[PDB]
């Protein structure tokens, strides 16, 4: 028997770690040879020396249970995972944990080695350093984070953020929250260009210092900057499984699962993390909760016992998450509950990934 | 000099308590002779003996600085508060804290004495007790709370909740939260009739046990119940001030204020709580924060010093609010912050109002 995990993200490494703890045979597959703590990728593209903390070697943790490769197909009938180098991996159980993909710096999902990936982010750090004026394209989570991280490291730089909507950040967020994102950026001094769409975006020179670049919008508006960072358009990564289940995907590319996180047509394929079509926000935190359920259900499948149900609204959230302030912001109420915001821990929980991987953080 | 406060709600009693602590002369005006902890009104209409904890005598706390009356006009030029009994109260500073109004049991804003108000809720408790089947009209906060409180006290009663929208609760809440409200009610066994509008609502027999009442919807749907509770339609109470500022109100009846919570046309009128037109959710918690700012600014006005600014997103929120569980539910993220839900304390913070009023809770 063999559990194959496609995707070594937050979900995948949680599932692999747990399968190893249970001594279930498995192979974890990822394009990269290192786990990417992608939440901290924007900080890594700004703050010198930080990128080394955001990649963690898979093989050091998992040895022969890790296999680097780019999955270009899944055959659910013969139970094969098909790689871009022609090899095929049979499975008895398949966990799809393929996450979301988008432009660098926000995402870095490609076939690359750890040192080269760290050096790609370090190169970006020097380009940022060189540039007095920087445009960020995209007002979603990655763009807001990039604007904020630049102004944190370099409070005197001129940062402009352009965004096609009326308000920043994900529509599913409370507008009270969207407006607060605007106000957080304005407090840091970022200049906002909302409802404002870059024209001929494909001709931009990105991730590079270049004096006096002129960026035009569809409104004819112009700004002159020394570097352009693309933070538009993170979408669920269906590359592994599109040819097998494309006709059955949700609109956004996510996989439809039952209450046990099994794919609807199968009892031995599961989806976790962003790529599962759940009615919950796509977070690293939930990807890990999904992994617990799926590993439990693989165990129960071996033992012919009843499967566990994924309960959204897990109560396992404590002061450990967030900071130690104990402070919050009341944002609303409803039956039995209050809505609150708390500050993220400003290490962006990097240390938890090194803990999960059983590796000391770099010196 | 005299600060007149119209409305002895959460905001008004906070402002009055603080003005008394500062020894600023004031008169607090409310229709009722007792403060109503309106958050717990639905529980008070269900649980025997509980209503006595939800009304607190104004005069016991404030003596001659409280005046019962129903304000039917404000004259901002002569600086008069006009009462329905013909009397007028001059002010040097006016705080409008008029809150929101709606049907009983959710709201109880009328000229009435404390013992009669408690007895009105106790009467409702016996009508609920008598009724095996109960319809709740309205899926906003009051209706959801009424359905939940009935099924908490009487898990075997048949409770139906009818609501005109597709989903329950305030649209400004996350749909993830609206759906969770649905799931909280379904777990308690409430039968939901969504997208479903009661026909001839004015002919219903409400707040009364009556066997075999037939309720028809605009869809022709019918249900047979023994009691009907109206929880539709809490709206900002502009009765005090409509004739003075109606032309300048926001659409929902709220008052437009500047960053110091002063009414736009005046330096000596302030608005706090629900009746202030702020871009924040209307809660008792915020009404009290508004009162702090306004009292500070009245002091600063006396001393000819600069006014304080109301900063939405106050950081003064701790584990004291909520329960002691320390547990939460992660609901989302954004720059620097996580969105979380925590459980309300299940006394619905009744004890804090008695503390504010300096009165021991009833035996
Ligand atoms: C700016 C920003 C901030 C965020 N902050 C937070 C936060 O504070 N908290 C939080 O909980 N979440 C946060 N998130 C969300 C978080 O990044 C994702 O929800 C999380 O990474 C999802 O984990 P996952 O396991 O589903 O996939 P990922 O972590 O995206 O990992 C997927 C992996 O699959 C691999 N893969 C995909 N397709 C293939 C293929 N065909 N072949 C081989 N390998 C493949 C990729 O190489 C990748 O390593 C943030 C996101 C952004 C953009
Ligand atoms: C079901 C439900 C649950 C809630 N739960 C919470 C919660 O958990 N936490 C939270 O923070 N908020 C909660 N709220 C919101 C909370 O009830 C209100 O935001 C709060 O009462 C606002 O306080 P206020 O001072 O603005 O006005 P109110 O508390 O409504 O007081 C206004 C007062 O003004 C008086 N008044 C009005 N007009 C006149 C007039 N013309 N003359 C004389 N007197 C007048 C009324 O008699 C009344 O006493 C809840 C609301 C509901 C409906």
């Amino acid at each position: 028997m063999r559990v194959v995990i496609v995707g070594g993200g937050f979900g995948g490494i949680a599932a692999a770690s747990q399968l190893k703890s249970w001594a279930v045979p498995f192979v974890l597959v990822d394009m990269r040879d290192a786990f990417h703590h992608n939440v901290a990728a924007l900080r890594a593209s700004v703050e010198s020396g930080f990128a080394r903390k955001t990649f963690i070697s898979y093989s050091v943790t998992f040895g022969d249970s890790f296999r680097q490769g780019k999955v270009v197909g899944i055959d659910p009938e013969r139970q094969q995972v098909l790689l871009s180098d022609g090899e095929e991996l049979h499975y008895s159980h398949l966990i799809l944990a393929t996450g979301s993909d988008g432009p660098f710096p926000g995402k870095f999902n490609k076939v690359i080695d750890m040192e080269s990936a760290i050096q790609t982010y370090e190169d970006m750090v020097k380009e940022i350093e060189k540039s007095e004026r920087i445009l960020v394209v995209g007002g979603g989570a990655a763009g807001v984070e990039m604007a904020a991280e630049i102004k944190t490291e370099y409070p005197a730089k001129e940062v402009t953020l352009i965004h096609s909507k009326i308000a920043l950040a994900d529509v599913e967020l409370l507008q009270s929250v969207r407006q607060e994102v605007k106000e957080i950026l304005l407090r840091k001094g970022v200049r906002l260009l909302l409802s404002e769409k870059v024209s001929n975006v494909e001709n931009l020179t990105t991730n590079q210092f270049q004096k006096d670049m002129v960026v035009r919008t569809e409104k004819g508006t112009e700004v002159v900057v020394d570097m352009v960072v693309l933070c538009t358009g993170i979408k669920i990564n269906s590359s592994a499984y599109a040819t097998a289940f494309g006709d059955k995907l949700a609109s956004n590319g996510a996989l439809n699962v039952n209450k046990h996180l099994q794919l609807e047509g199968y009892d031995n394929i599961y989806a976790i993390g962003d790529c599962a079509n759940l009615k919950e926000p796509k977070m690293a935190y939930h990807a890990e909760l999904h992994a617990n359920i799926v590993v439990s259900n693989i165990i129960n499948s071996l033992t012919h016992k009843p499967l566990k149900t994924y309960q959204p609204g897990s109560l396992t959230f404590l002061l450990s998450m967030g900071k130690n302030d104990g402070v919050g912001q009341v944002k609303g109420y409803y039956v039995g509950h209050l809505l609150v915001t708390i500050a993220k821990s400003r290490d962006l929980f990097v240390s938890k990934s090194w803990k999960t991987m059983g590796q000391p953080m770099p010196s």
